[PDB]
């Protein structure tokens, strides 16, 4: 659909996310903070390729396609929002529903016969942990834990967070952030030498193929996802060597952490513990269009009254934020970005050559190829196709 | 020629319009003021995708396209006039006669076989009203009345105006300035309070689809056309309800302007009385590329003599130009605009959903489709094809 | 390969030297100067499209292919030269060597069964007369000489000169140097008043058309090139006339140029003697990409001694270099840039309209398209094809 058919047929083990060049349709996103968005100030983003409007009326999240049915202008333009149940385009004056998207009104012409028989598409939303989930899909939307990792929605989690836009592709960030040799980037990183981290250079696989990840798709909640395995069988690098002479040594700190790393659909990843033995970070990586996405990344921290959480507060914008979510990650920002020229024309998915730590990515490949709910195509975003 | 087959053949009632992405050929277009091009200083443009040259010589001008026939390098880069009659290539001088195109010399080489059986393309230029017409067409051109609305060479019509490049397709232009419920956009200018006018929101069309439009395929010098007759079966709309309730109200003035509207091949509007009801509005909408028109306004008052024309002048200069061309028009550019993106596929004219007062448009599309004469192609604009 | 096989088709004469867009493979060409690279400072540039990196380790100079196997990302982004013969990826530390290209040590996973089984690209670099040359070609390459023009590489030649980017196809900028007609955009040169310098406007040719050039591929160390010889039969044009007045004329001091004009593959030219009778003239159009060059100038002179290269040198600097590089050339880089529409779209080749003059320029394309070494293609830049 995405992808010209000679590569696809290149890549059998995983077509479908490589033709995924816009996301996966029908599961759940984080697009902004709660805090970002006011009663009555409507926002516009864009999601899987489509522009969308936000708005909060009497303290509930609304989502319209933001695209006027008459001649396609951005509702966002100029908006005009007359009524609280509605907005008004600022061309003709169609009249739209926040909650169902139907055209009730067109101030231009209160005769028309497109009135009551006219609709703009709306997604569901939900507001969790402080953080905007769109449903980027059609029908009734699934329980918002099956797109979320472990423990996220926990009562007692505390998150806190940080968003921004990104240019590259989506795939490139997921595979970044689940790739077990990449932490050969991080080896610089302020976080290692001020929060006393051990990290190695890399590993050393052991085992067979199938023990390098887990691979789930038993959970409950209907979570799909993949475990990185590779440190149960495999040894710790520490030591880099060219030609059998020590070049560069990892980091040899008190502080254990990332024993357990899993990216779930529709493109999270959870570390545990990091960047503290006592929280964990949640990201998305979410797509915008084939060329951007947004990096939403929280991190977690079970807490247990109001001055837990006032503390946990302080120390994520004193510490955390600056030394890890930026410290640590911006590596990872710049990583991706210099993948973007090898991609671009879908090649870089048949001419690439992966090495042993690349299971756990192939792995995420062929589980995200199985079990998306939908592959978002052009077609999606220009839309519907009238024969007027 | 120029749009995907698929798509032009959804759309049967006009076709040749949703062709016309580079406008028509054959036609007169104004692109500059009489005194914006002096004596002997050449001024460059592109029309319909064409880089042309301009020059008045011995008061009167002449048109020459911008592209040597040697190398295909623009003459513009580097203008050497070095007799009345010629210009020449500033990279190997080939030399033109601007009268005929004709290349009558080479100063590189006075022997060579190919002088005297070279022309440069050239172009009918006309002035009239103080505008500057350009024939973009082949053969010997009509008369400019054909191409211009009534009234517009009237002996005593005085025409002052302002002319700037816009960043849509032409089309996007004539069908706002055309469109009757795009009023809605205007409900705030300044124009409207500043020269107490009536202005409704809208319109309620009455009668059937024949009466909502006049088509004038009758007129004796050659003129095609459409008026806009929504307002004689038609109830203007003064009162904006949403769920019955009035949120918006329009303009109750006393001046009453816009009594007829007008649109004309190859592409202007004129409105009639406007911004005054002593006074009229023509504005052409010229095709410069696929993305890009000139915006050229004009505002024409009968004047009886040297007196009556110095005060228009000065009434256009202090109010008319800041009040209404860019008061009340500016609007209609961000508008436009915003149509761009729509329309960028092609895919807008199919997926667009149109209501009653668009029959307006529609009878427009039509009367482009049918009495246009030519579509320009990109083979006009790169040329002849030479196997040598 | 490169261009519409329709176009290709009507090309004939010189097809190859048509589709050759990105330049010709397996020849020699310049890059930079040998006092713009360090002992283990690496540099990066780009050459027929591809990414290269260049480093100097114990005075010697060797070149990589700046594109890691793996992830596809140009090592350059964090250059880590850990050893003195090797590179290490910033991602995931694959490790290669400057000398053969071999991957020999992976930091990330020392036990990957990767290492000694995959190579990086490297092409063969030679200095000479101050001036680094790769060999963008497969196999051994051949002597530097086949690939210079005759005297450039003479003991006594002191070579001096310049490098820059030009934004233009390589080709436009070979045809403008040999393109004898075009002596007319360098009659106003400062060069040509300050320096005394006899300069026609153009020529009268005479003779046949064999007559007009001398095609070499008789000589002894396998160069291919072409002697422009229109002013051995034909007469040099001083004044230049239209409808017989003389309008312009040439400049008529005492010093003699020029007297040799000689194209050479890959695409370089020599003009002797120039800028002064005692000296000469080599410069490269190098293909960067499809849109832009290296203009790599040099001026030569036979000096005896470190005296003599001294005050060459010094001449260089406070004349040749503003005076003629830059003071005549410079009309030439917009000349070049001002083809680049005509020619953009393939179509130039076909459309263009030459003259008697070109005659030289035909014989060039000719000569190229039988004596090349091979067509760069999209497939050499993006490299093999993988179906793991
Ligand atoms: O995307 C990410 C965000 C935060 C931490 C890690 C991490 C993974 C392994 C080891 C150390 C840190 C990561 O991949
Ligand atoms: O393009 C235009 C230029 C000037 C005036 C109008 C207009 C049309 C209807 C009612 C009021 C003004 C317009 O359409
Ligand atoms: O590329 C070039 C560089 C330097 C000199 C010339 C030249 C050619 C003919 C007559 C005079 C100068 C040239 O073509
Ligand atoms: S484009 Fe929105 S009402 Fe016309
Ligand atoms: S390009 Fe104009 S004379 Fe050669
Ligand atoms: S991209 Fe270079 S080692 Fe992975
Ligand atoms: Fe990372
Ligand atoms: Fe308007
Ligand atoms: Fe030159």
């Amino acid at each position: 659909a995405n992808v010209d058919e000679a590569i696809l047929k290149r890549v059998k083990g995983w077509a479908p996310y490589v033709d995924a060049k816009l996301g996966f349709r029908n599961h759940w996103y984080p697009v902004m903070f709660s805090k970002e968005i006011n009663e009555g100030e409507p926002k516009t983003l864009k999601l899987l390729g489509e522009n969308l409007l936000v708005n909060r009326i009497d303290g509930k999240l609304y989502c319209l396609k933001d695209r006027c049915l008459h001649r396609g202008v951005q509702l966002s333009v100029k908006v005009e929002c007359k009524t609280k149940s509605t907005i008004t385009c600022w061309y003709h004056a169609w009249t739209y529903r926040w909650e169902d998207g139907v055209l009730c009104d067109i101030l231009t012409n209160p005769t028309s016969a497109q009135i009551g028989r006219q609709k703009l598409k709306t997604y569901p939303v939900q507001e969790a942990k402080g953080c905007v989930f769109i449903y980027l899909g059609d029908g009734d939307p699934p329980p918002l834990a099956r797109d979320t990792p472990p423990n996220f929605l926990d009562d007692d989690m505390e998150i806190l967070g940080k968003n921004q836009i990104i240019k590259s592709n989506w795939r490139l960030a997921v595979e970044n952030g689940f790739d077990p040799s990449h932490i050969y980037i991080h080896k610089d990183s302020i976080l290692v030498k001020d929060n006393d981290l051990a990290l190695p250079l890399g590993f050393a696989p052991g085992g067979d193929r199938k023990q390098q990840t887990r691979v789930v798709d038993d959970d409950v909640v209907g979570r799909k996802g993949v475990y990185d395995l590779i440190g149960e069988h495999g040894v710790p690098v520490f030591e880099g060597t060219i030609g059998g002479e020590v070049v560069r040594e990892g980091a040899y700190g008190e502080k254990i952490v990332a024993n357990d790393i899993s990216i779930w659909l529709p493109g999270v990843l959870k570390v545990n513990p990091f960047p503290n033995p006592d929280m964990m970070q949640f990201e998305w990586y979410v797509p915008i269009d084939e060329n951007t996405h947004y990096y939403f990344q929280t991190l977690g921290k079970p807490c247990a009254n109001d001055e837990e959480r006032k503390k946990y507060e302080q120390e994520f914008e004193s510490k955390w934020k600056p030394m890890a979510l930026e410290g640590f990650n911006n590596d990872d920002i710049w990583a991706r970005e210099a993948m973007v020229d090898f991609y671009a024309d879908d090649k870089g998915w048949v001419n690439e050559i992966l090495f042993e730590s690349d299971e756990a990515i192939v792995a995420w490949r062929k589980l995200a190829s199985e079990h998306n709910q939908g592959i978002q195509t052009q077609a999606h975003v220009s839309g519907l196709e009238h024969h007027h």
